[PDB]
């Protein structure tokens, strides 16, 4: 008989470097590009920024398939229920999709494989979300994931280069068959943020999709010397007009950009610049942080929680809803913190060291609230929200796993001031402070009342007083952390 295939998108929201897609197309009479959208997903905490970035990414996919004589089908429902019916309707002989190592993904994918088997459908699941087959890495390491980035980097180097990106798909693709009721255009289109039921528009400045991802890739590679010399810890968290890092994270999260393409492009530059930066600080090192946390996270039970998580220190975090709320709502009274939390909710992206500042403040630095609570807030609002990376970094920042130097505490006043003494970042995200003299903008409570009134920003009415004294709070937290480390024996 003829081959009729499904290419199922979940991540990997791209045509480039898509071995799943290339297989689906091979010798196929009809190809059905599918994304399965849960129409009740938002009736359960998800930002319109995040969801709309997905929608824009699916719109871009739709355009790309339409340009090649095909069409993206956005099926409504649950995969386990939808696939059995479309398998029979479409006479499907092959289902292809990119492997996903998240916990829910593994449960869902096992069930779809069983269903496919019952229908006589071959399943093909190439690895292309991560640089490497992460189970292969664990296996080559003797059965456990490396637990430091140094040892992880050594492991990947023994394995060698990640696979090259797969070729671009053909200029024409086999379409869905005609008169297939589950492929009706009216039931299978990409909805708008209004239609999924949001009442407030997205404010983020970064647009979804593969086209934008590739454009932003080319922008970053415009200066190869910048790419070659890139050192992460030396980049500026206060830069917002021209962010100091690539802002490729949302594109990498959704697979609008291939990590292997990015990595291959880095090696090309590196060959022409043999003095380039090395891991962990290099741009390649950044993709390795991602790979490291995917590898550990995918092989650790309860990785996104404290209890029952074998890598995580059990810490006596306070049940402090008022402190969490003040942090989440950008009303701590420390303009650096509040400006970053404002960027979180308005853009859904902040620089890495901005995330460091706010996460340290929430957890082991000032407020002693669980990292699980911070992760949850980040999960709601980040356009790059990534299960493994979010958990791992919150555990790092809280000195719960990977990192143990709890005497290193960032200052919510001093940290940003060393980059941006003018307070340009604060003024942008906290316009109530836009006329405050630079001298006081990180510590507005120290402005004379005449200065506050003249600025139109009186502390305690226009902008909150600080919710803690940093010196007192950090001292208290450091003592609690020391005690928590002693109890774990
Ligand atoms: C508390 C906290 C929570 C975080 N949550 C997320 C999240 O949900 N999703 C997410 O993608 N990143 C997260 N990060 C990591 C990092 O801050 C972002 O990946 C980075 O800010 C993205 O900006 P960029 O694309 O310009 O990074 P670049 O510096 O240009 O790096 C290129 C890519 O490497 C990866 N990367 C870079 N830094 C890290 C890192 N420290 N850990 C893992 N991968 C990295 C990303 O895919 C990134 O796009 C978190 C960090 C902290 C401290």
């Amino acid at each position: 008989g003829v081959k009729n295939s499904i290419i199922w998108f979940r991540k990997g929201l791209r045509l480039h470097d898509n071995p799943a897609l290339l297989e689906a197309c091979k010798d196929a009479k009809h190809v059905y590009p599918v994304f399965v959208l849960d129409p009740h997903f938002l009736q359960q905490k998800v930002s319109v920024n995040r969801y709309n970035f997905l929608l824009e990414s699916l719109e871009d996919l739709q355009r790309s398939f339409q340009a090649r004589g095909s069409r993206l089908l956005v099926l409504r429902g649950k995969p386990e229920e939808v696939f059995p019916r479309v398998f029979r309707e479409w006479g499907v002989t092959q289902l292809c999709f990119e492997h996903d190592t998240e916990p829910y993904a593994k449960v869902r994918d096992a069930a779809v494989r069983r269903l496919a088997a019952e229908a006589g459908v071959e399943v093909v699941t190439p690895i292309s979300h991560t640089l490497y087959d992460t189970d292969m890495l664990v296996a080559r390491n003797g059965g456990a994931a490396p637990l430091t980035m140094q040892s992880f980097t050594k492991l990947v180097d023994r394995v060698g280069d990640p696979p090259a990106p797969a070729p671009d798909p053909p200029a024409a693709m086999p379409p869905p068959a005609e008169d297939m009721p589950s492929a009706a255009p009216a039931a299978t289109g990409v909805p708008t943020w209004q239609e999924v039921g949001f009442k407030e528009p997205p404010l983020t400045v970064f647009k979804g999709g593969e086209t934008e991802a590739l454009a932003r890739l080319e922008a970053a590679f415009q200066d190869p010397k910048w790419v070659a010399g890139f050192q992460k810890p030396d980049t500026d968290p206060s830069a917002w007009e021209k962010p100091a890092t690539t802002v490729l994270s949302p594109y990498l999260k959704f697979g609008c950009l291939s990590a292997r393409l990015f990595h291959a492009r880095l090696l090309e530059v590196y060959r022409r610049h043999p003095a380039h930066s090395q891991p962990p600080v290099s741009l390649r090192g950044q993709l390795l942080w991602r790979e490291f946390f995917y590898t550990v996270g995918s092989t650790t039970p309860n990785f996104h929680r404290m209890a029952g998580n074998p890598v995580c220190k059990q810490i006596d975090w306070d049940d402090n809803p008022e402190f969490l709320a003040a942090w989440r709502e950008a009303r701590t009274g420390f303009p650096w913190i509040d400006a970053i939390m404002t960027q979180l909710v308005t853009w859904g992206w902040m620089h890495h060291l901005a995330r460091h500042s706010v996460a340290c403040f929430l957890t082991r630095g000032d407020l002693y609230v669980s990292w699980e609570r911070g992760m949850e807030v980040f999960e709601e609002h980040l356009i790059d929200q990534d299960h493994y990376l979010n958990a791992a970094n919150w555990m790092w920042l809280s000195a719960s796993a990977f990192f143990s130097q709890y005497f290193r505490v960032y200052s919510p006043v001093v940290f940003g001031k060393k980059y941006d003494p003018e307070g340009r970042f604060i003024r942008k995200f906290l316009p109530v402070l836009k006329d405050m003299p630079a001298k006081y903008i990180y510590e507005p409570w120290t402005a004379p009342l005449e200065v506050q009134r003249k600025a139109g920003c009186v502390v305690g009415r226009d902008y909150p007083a600080p919710i803690v004294d940093h010196a007192v709070a950090s001292k208290a937290c450091i003592a609690r952390m020391a005690a928590a480390y002693r109890r774990s024996k």
